[PDB]
């Protein structure tokens, strides 16, 4: 009885942005290595998207890693892959949430440098090609995420060299989703910074396509030690130091894109679990708070991890779809009300 929502109310990018609101990552999942449960969680399910959409949550990024489903030599998507991401997106446009979709830990994603540009742009292009054809009719609540965190192998910080690739990645990458036509001409795209990092050197170094419905995505674990080191000895306490870096960062962001009439998603952000529950509370409720004043919506990632190691950022548990820290679901609301 469900068919795919196909509504195009033509909503600058502005206003679709608005529409947000609080979200969620579908983390360690369809980017694993080895597909949607090489990483060791479960195949998503309907009812996890139920579960987040009576949460309060209302917008739903997928990561997605392509480059292990290729049928040939040129990039072919296998139509088997393609759907099972299809189905994921309409788990949550089915509740009315929006769908971020997305290439993610592709080979290509640590080649953003001279070296290997004309062959980035290549893949790029013919995988977003097919991932724009299959999805040209969809509702405006799918919105396409050019590439999640481009760079140069792990060099974190970055050169003007590697910023410049990836402004002429994304200068490409626009026009060919907007060229494949039907509602793809007028869907919001994100298109991130270099690692999609809120850090100057990448803000200053970004050029926003020359297109007018483009979003910035930023991915802001801020500050670094608190928010995701887990490195035993590392800070728990979230106090002033760590608020005040956040209100620079998104006054910043503010300042260069949003007061520019572009906006900004923080498509990823999270605080990880160091058995430290009212700093996290405290955390994500200012977070929330200082980039709603700003209009950014915020995606917290879940990755489903509950135990105890690695980086703890599990919200949703999708063993038995509960919320062992409902207090930081209640923080998100408080801080974006």
């Amino acid at each position: 009885d469900y068919t795919h929502p196909t509504e195009m109310r033509g909503l600058s990018a502005m206003d679709l942005v608005k529409d947000m609101k609080i979200g969620w990552n579908l983390g360690n999942t369809l980017e694993s290595v080895g597909g949607e449960t090489g990483w060791g969680n479960p195949v998503t399910t309907k009812k996890m998207f139920d579960t987040l959409k009576a949460a309060g949550f209302n917008t739903v990024r997928i990561p997605v890693r392509w480059d292990e489903n290729y049928i040939d030599a040129n990039y072919t998507i296998d139509p088997a892959y393609m759907a099972r991401v299809e189905t994921v997106v309409n788990y949550a446009l089915a509740n009315d949430m929006y769908a971020i979709v997305n290439i993610h830990h592709n080979k290509f994603q640590g080649q953003f440098d001279e070296a290997h540009k004309a062959a980035i742009i290549n893949e790029g292009t013919i995988v977003w090609t097919q991932i724009a054809n299959h999805f040209k009719d969809y509702s405006d609540k799918l919105i396409f995420d050019t590439i999640n965190q481009p760079r140069h192998e792990e060099d974190w910080v970055g050169t003007s060299e590697y910023f410049n690739v990836l402004n002429e990645y994304n200068a490409k990458i626009v026009p060919v989703i907007r060229a494949t036509g039907e509602n793809n001409a007028k869907r919001l795209i994100m298109v991130p910074t270099y690692c999609a990092s809120s850090d100057y050197p990448k803000v200053a170094g970004m050029v926003v396509p020359n297109d007018p419905n483009v979003a910035v995505s930023i991915h802001a674990y801020i500050p670094y030690n608190l928010a995701l080191n887990i490195a035993p000895g590392t800070p728990t306490t979230f106090g002033d130091a760590d608020a005040a870096f956040i209100d620079k960062t998104f006054r910043m962001l503010n300042n260069t894109f949003v007061k520019k009439g572009i906006p900004v998603i923080i498509g990823q952000f999270a605080i990880t679990d160091k058995d430290n529950l009212q700093d996290r509370i405290n955390f994500t409720k200012f977070y929330v708070s200082t980039a709603t004043a700003y209009g950014m919506p915020c995606l917290w990632w879940d990755n489903n991890n509950f135990g105890s190691t690695g980086e703890r950022l599990g919200l949703l548990n999708r063993k038995n779809l509960t919320f062992p820290y409902p207090e930081l679901v209640q923080a998100m609301k408080d801080g974006f009300n």
